[PDB]
């Protein structure tokens, strides 16, 4: 039933066919079908590619034919007449699956050759209807790409008996898997995000496509927001990956020495750092841990980090600000009374304990001096160390023991934080040699027994003093060209956010300067 | 007139006298001045050290009597009855003038031993009124101790006379050089505040009383004011000195980089600084400059602080904290539009600048930087420079001279910031070579033509890079134990207001380690 206008157009089309076609025809004495056998045969004598076989003991609807490559069995199948509007929807068809590509977005055409479900689509059109091409295209594309994709395209004027059976009022008219998909209007891409509702979110491949940022920084506690501000500032394209934005301030209460705030709280400053971050061009990704630094094998070249999501971005600049964890006693009642008297740092925590007594656990330098520190402030202190004897420097020990309202407990274990549902109380410990239970009454707890910076990820990559904490110079510089740090991971002798925000801004600016200095074609 | 008890006391109490005493008489036949006759060789009768002498042609009242040393003129003079309820104010005007000291704070004595006004105070009494010794005794003891302090105590009951001609209802009433000084209760304390009211009040003496600090902040700037935050926690004596608290920030407007603050003012955050200050135990002392350190000559002991006021402090430790100066191109119009255009810094104001023309003053490393920084952010950058070349790193120039949106000017003076009353609008310069007037249009002006740390003062005492900036490891020690230094006033790359308040808390708690740390006894 070709016109002579569509063969001359074909016939022309058939000359862009790089692979050879064959149409396999089950056809049924009708005159219909008898159409169908003309136009089979017309097209393959327009054609050395194109072969026109047929095969009558198939399970699909008669009249129909399949568009295939030799040997394999997969391909658009079109039932009834592939003319009237859906002409050029057939021309398709034969070029896709004889060689020709699709005209459009190929990051979807591998997205789709990638695709586990079994879906077969049969689409209902009539040859009168002028906005049915576009979907019958569409789904004609998926089923030559992915071979798990089956289209039948469905002329209704031959299947009247299908178009009630099933109520169809209103073409075009989609069915994936004998169950209503939808109507009318849909572009291929359109079709793709709703046949893919149960796909999986890959943010990998989110992440994994993005642009090189001129830097990155890692970890989105103080010291990371700072630095991404300050790095926002200069217009250069800054990314800002953490594992939870707000980092150790998050789970604090009370902040009384965030200078130029008297009284601040955790959450709230937590917040007004995500604000400030968000008046510049920064791009946050949140959720979002580093596993691993790959070092640019050359100046002017990129750095680039691995995520545990198997993620990886790249950066002319990195800035390292992962912080570190205090190290718990681990024992029943520490969570609970964690803000209640439990406590780390005596420089944050010491003033709200005038008066009140207080154990220091750990015999350390930092505990030792954490003593020192509270017994000028406090009524009595507590030292508690687990092994026999204190490790300090012994200028502090000797200094320690000066003191006339400290007491010393040796091989001393805690066992179990006491309070009132509400408060600190007190603290039981056993003597670690006779094995002796003990207790003591006090209001507070601060637990020195070791800082533990987050970096054991990047061992082998920059430069680490002996306790972990990351080597910088006085411009956050580490051993590595275009790797700055700052912040509690880094050698920096105090941990404070005021530091780290300060430490997070040179670390920027130091940054900064090194992609100015980058030299130049 | 003695009775019989004021003898024996008086045998008694002039058994208490190292020096020589003299009574000088001026009488008039009446028989009250034999009665004062009587009395003087009464007492005269009683010592060896007490000589009564008598000079009736002398411009005094009659009868009165001068309390004296040999040979010299001065002391305290009766007029009338010593006795009644003076009768132990005679007495222990004879044992001061006698060598026996006062029983009251020699501060004040001192202080009285040196006043500059010629003062004769009369004080009129009567022998019946309990409340008039305390009064007379006082300004006796004035009389005694500065020779320029006359007094002579009336006795009422002898010169009704004068309490007529000059009105006086109610006793003691005193009169400092024929002028009404007050009535009643007077204590010496008291009497000597109002008599130096056009005193000259010496705050070096004040300053110089002071006990030592356990800490010195010197700078009250942002570093200092946080280095004072974090040493007042510890509890520790800590001490505030600077020219004028908020340093740089109060003299500016908009500020969008102090990190969780997306907008603030440098007025504002001045105040908030000083909040947070008084919020602890901290002696703030202003409008106060040193001009020298004179560090410990042993460890253990004090270094101290030389004031332009003349004051001397004394601290255990010191953190220096007195910042920079950025140097103007003092040209007309620079002052007029300072924060309208005319700005120092390239980070603080870069992004008010987006579209429009700026230049940068100076050709250095600092104005090279600066121009490939505002490059990036803005339209267009004219960068100028006095010398027939650039300064800076050839890396630099040669990047700089890479952008499409810049160009340099050499040789090229400024002569003029214009505006149009509100804001920049243009700059007017000279090439120094051929004279030539020419002009820009633009909208910003970034002066970069050096910083100048506030620190000539320390020449000597503490180590200094050759740029002035005081020299700090990470520690933010100096190569003087026990001197720490934050801010821009030292070696850290960048300064910033959230950079210096990190570094002043660094800083304090690093001075306050080595304060633990200074050894035992
Ligand atoms: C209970 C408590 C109370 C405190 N109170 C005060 C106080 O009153 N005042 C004060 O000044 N300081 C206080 N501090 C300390 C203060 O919070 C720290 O100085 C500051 O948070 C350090 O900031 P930071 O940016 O360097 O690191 P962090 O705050 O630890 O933030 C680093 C961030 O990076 C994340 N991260 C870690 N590893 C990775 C990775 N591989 N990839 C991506 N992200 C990663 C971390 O989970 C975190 O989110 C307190 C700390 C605690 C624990
Ligand atoms: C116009 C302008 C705008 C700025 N805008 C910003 C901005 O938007 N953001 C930002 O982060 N920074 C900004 N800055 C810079 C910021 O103010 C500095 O980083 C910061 O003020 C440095 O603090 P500081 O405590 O180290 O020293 P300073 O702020 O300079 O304070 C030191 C103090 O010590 C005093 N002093 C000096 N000598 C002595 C002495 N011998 N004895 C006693 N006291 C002494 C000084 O007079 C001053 O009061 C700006 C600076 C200027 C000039
Ligand atoms: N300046 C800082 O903020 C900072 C912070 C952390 C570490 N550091 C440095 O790192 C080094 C490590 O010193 P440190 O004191 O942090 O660690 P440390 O390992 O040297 O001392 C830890 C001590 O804790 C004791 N201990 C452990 N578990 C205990 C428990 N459950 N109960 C009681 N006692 C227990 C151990 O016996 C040991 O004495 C030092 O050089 C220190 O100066 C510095
Ligand atoms: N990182 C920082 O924030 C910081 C700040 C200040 C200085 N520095 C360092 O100190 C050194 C000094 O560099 P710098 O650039 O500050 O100073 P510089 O003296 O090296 O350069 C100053 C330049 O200004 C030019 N100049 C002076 N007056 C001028 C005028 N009125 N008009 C036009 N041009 C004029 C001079 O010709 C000279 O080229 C460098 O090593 C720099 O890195 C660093």
């Amino acid at each position: 039933m070709l016109d002579t206008n569509m063969k001359t157009q074909l016939k022309a089309y058939l000359e862009k066919l790089t692979k050879p076609v064959e149409l396999i025809a089950t056809l049924d004495d009708s005159a219909k079908s008898a159409e169908i056998k003309e136009l089979l045969a017309e097209i393959a004598e327009l054609s050395d590619k194109v072969t026109f076989k047929e095969d009558n003991s198939l399970p699909v609807r008669k009249p129909s034919f399949l568009i295939t490559n030799p040997g394999s069995n997969q391909g658009p199948r079109f039932a009834g007449s592939p003319l009237g509007h859906e002409f050029t929807s057939l021309v398709l068809a034969l070029l896709w699956t004889g060689g020709h590509p699709s005209k459009e977005a190929q990051s979807l055409l591998e997205q789709i050759r990638h695709i586990d479900g079994d879906f077969e689509f049969e689409t209902y059109y009539s040859l009168s209807c002028h906005n049915c091409p576009d979907v019958v295209q569409a789904l004609n594309l998926m089923s030559v790409l992915n071979p798990r994709i089956k289209h039948t395209a469905i002329d209704g004027g031959t299947f009247q008996n299908e178009i009630t059976d099933r109520n169809v009022m209103g073409v075009p008219a989609v069915f994936v898997n004998g169950k209503e998909f939808g109507q009318g209007r849909m572009t291929l891409t359109e079709i793709v995000a709703k046949i893919d509702t149960g796909a999986e979110k890959r943010a990998a491949e989110e992440l994994n496509k993005r642009d090189a940022y001129d830097v990155l920084i890692v970890g989105s506690g103080p010291a990371g927001a700072a630095a991404a501000i300050y790095s926002a500032r200069k217009g250069i394209r800054t990314g800002l990956m953490g594992e939870r934005f707000g980092g150790q301030i998050l789970d604090t209460v009370d902040i009384e020495n965030y200078i130029s705030v008297p009284k601040t709280e955790g959450q709230k400053l937590a917040g007004a750092l995500k604000v400030h971050v968000d008046e510049y061009d920064v791009d946050v990704i949140d959720s979002q841990s580093a596993s691993k630094l790959i070092p640019a094998a050359v100046e002017g070249g990129l750095h680039q980090i691995e995520t545990a999501s198997g993620a990886v971005l790249k950066a002319r600049s990195i800035i390292v600000a992962t912080g570190a964890k205090w190290r718990n006693m681990n024992v029943p009642g520490e969570d609970q009374y964690r803000t209640k008297g439990v406590t780390y740092c005596p420089h944050c925590d010491g003033p709200l304990f005038k008066g009140k007594r207080v154990a220091v656990i750990g015999g350390g330098n930092s505990g030792v001096e954490a003593a020192i520190d509270l017994a000028g402030i406090v009524e009595h202190v507590t030292l508690l160390e687990f092994a026999p004897e204190m490790k300090a420097d012994q200028v502090l020990q000797d200094k320690l023991r000066s003191l006339k309202n400290v007491d010393i407990i040796l091989n001393a274990q805690t066992t179990e934080v006491k309070g009132d549902g509400s408060k600190v109380v007190g603290l039981e410990y056993r003597d670690r040699v006779s094995g002796d239970i003990h207790n003591i009454e006090l209001a507070g707890i601060f637990v020195q027994i070791g800082l533990l910076p987050n970096t054991n990820w990047l061992e082998g990559a920059v430069e680490r003093n002996r306790m972990g904490e990351i080597i910088i110079d006085a411009k956050c510089e580490t051993n590595v060209k275009g790797v700055f740090a700052a912040g509690d991971c880094t050698t920096v002798p105090y941990k404070q956010i005021i530091i780290a925000t300060g430490e997070g801004a040179k670390a920027s600016l130091s940054a900064f300067d090194y992609l100015i200095r980058t030299k130049t074609a």
